[PDB]
């Protein structure tokens, strides 16, 4: 919310495009979480 990255200018842009990767550094480890529970859910799950 506070990256403004949607204006056109190359500033706004590379700011927008570092709030997106610090975002996705911080979804990455969340989802490295989820797909090892995930995981071990499908390691011990047999049922449809």
């Amino acid at each position: 919310k506070e990256v403004d990255g949607l204006d056109v200018s190359k500033e706004g842009t590379e700011a927008w495009e570092a709030a997106m990767k610090r975002y996705d550094e911080r979804i990455d480890r969340v989802e490295t979480r989820i797909t090892a529970r995930l995981r071990d859910q499908l390691g011990t799950a047999k049922n449809a």
